């Protein structure tokens, strides 16, 4: 199972790790993708997860969008986890760099509550522009299921742990 995680709360765990390498080692039931409404996995966590699937995640995502249309900001969809997980939960956190409502971050984390255990990144962090310290706070105050957070950046991981209330 998951190893080397620091326990933050009853159900939230954190590790300085690349989520792609973490998914390949663990092969969790659910890996969370930091998705956009179009499921266009170009950069950040999405680009890295998609590249690990040899673009199979993007091909599957384009078929999903052709059938269903775009997701809502704060929404999610369950697709295949390919070689990374049983399932991928594509969750859309607000992109602050696109002027999206930061209050949607709580709605985005609520999607995690439909899964008993997940491997996930901090929503809206990185190229999505939100404060990762705020994202971790919303995560621990919203998610009740078991979430294993992978933070790629060592310096950010240290800052998150040392500032955790
Ligand atoms: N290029 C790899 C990468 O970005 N991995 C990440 N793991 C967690 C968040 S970002």
């Amino acid at each position: 199972s998951f190893s080397g995680y620091l326990k933050l709360t009853d159900n939230v765990y954190i590790k300085n790790a690349d989520i792609v390498e973490e998914a390949k080692k663990v092969k969790p039931t659910v890996v969370v993708n930091a998705a956009n409404v179009y499921l266009k996995h170009g950069g950040g966590v999405a680009g890295a997860l998609n590249k690990a699937t040899n673009n199979a995640m993007q091909v599957e995502s384009d078929d999903y969008i052709a059938t269903n249309g775009p997701l809502k900001v704060g929404g999610s969809c369950v697709l295949s986890g390919h070689n990374l997980a049983k399932h991928c939960l594509h969750v859309v956190g607000p992109n602050v760099n696109k002027g999206e409502d930061i209050q949607l971050l709580k709605s985005a984390y609520e999607n995690f509550n439909q899964h008993e255990v997940l491997l996930a990144p901090l929503l809206s962090a990185g190229i999505f522009g939100a404060d990762p310290i705020h994202s971790l706070r919303v995560c621990v105050d919203t998610v009740r299921t078991n979430v294993y957070l992978a933070v790629f950046d060592k310096n950010l991981y240290d800052k998150l742990v040392s500032s955790f209330l």
